[PDB]
């Protein structure tokens, strides 16, 4: 089930009853869209103002109810960019405090820094844990954790099948991403569909595979 937007600049493809992934051309980036009893929450936004509008109006349009909550998995300007959007709508911007003070740092508005290294949050029904694995793609990568679907938002720590190389390295610690991911793998040792930063949603096949693009 994949509904695009006017544009096609915006695609969500549903995982199940309350599970959605957004996908937005900027190179496409994925996020996910948690339909709550609560409301929307975004498990990441969009790669500036703009697009996370569209993003937030077009899933409130569908779904009915208002974006209460984002979490933001790393400070990159794809990742922080919606920020102002979320500020000013009064949308809750979820990150570690490293996030947080990593978009200051480069001029962006503050998401709240509330998560922890393992932080659990409820939204409705939703359940959700943002993990901090250690540094990977960047320093400050979370992923985000459905533990009612064993769903895995993988964000820029994983990469899909289709990305044959690391991407961006210029902010990534690639001698530590490795372990990052042995550590999600130990975590969430029974994982259902794992949703990566950028292409097609995979299994655990997706961390196995960032392994070897480190080698
Ligand atoms: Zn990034
Ligand atoms: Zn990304």
């Amino acid at each position: 089930t994949v509904i695009k937007n006017e544009t096609g600049t915006i695609s969500i493809s549903q995982l199940n009853k309350n599970v959605w992934v957004h996908t937005e051309l900027g190179v496409p980036s994925n996020g996910l869209v948690l339909n709550t009893s609560k409301g929307l929450v975004l498990v990441d936004s969009s790669w500036d103002d703009k697009l996370t509008k569209e993003l937030i109006e077009m899933v409130e349009k569908k779904f009915q109810k208002r974006v209460t909550d984002v979490i933001i998995t790393h400070a990159h300007a794809d990742h922080i960019g919606g920020i102002k959007t979320l500020k000013e709508r009064g949308i809750k911007a979820h990150s570690t405090a490293l996030t947080a003070e990593l978009a200051k740092k480069n001029g962006y508005e503050e998401p709240l820094g509330d998560l922890q290294t393992v932080t659990n949050l409820k939204f409705g029904n939703m359940k959700v844990e943002t993990f901090y694995p250690g540094k990977g793609h960047t320093e400050d990568n979370i992923v985000v954790w459905l533990p009612q679907y064993n769903i895995l938002v993988g964000g820029d720590l994983v990469k899909s099948t289709s990305a044959k190389d690391l991407g961006n390295v210029a902010d990534a610690y690639v001698n530590e991403w490795s372990t990052s991911i042995e550590n999600v793998l130990k975590r969430y040792r029974n994982i259902n569909a794992v949703v990566p930063g950028h292409g097609e949603v995979g299994d655990k096949g997706l961390l196995l595979h960032t392994l070897d693009l480190l080698k």
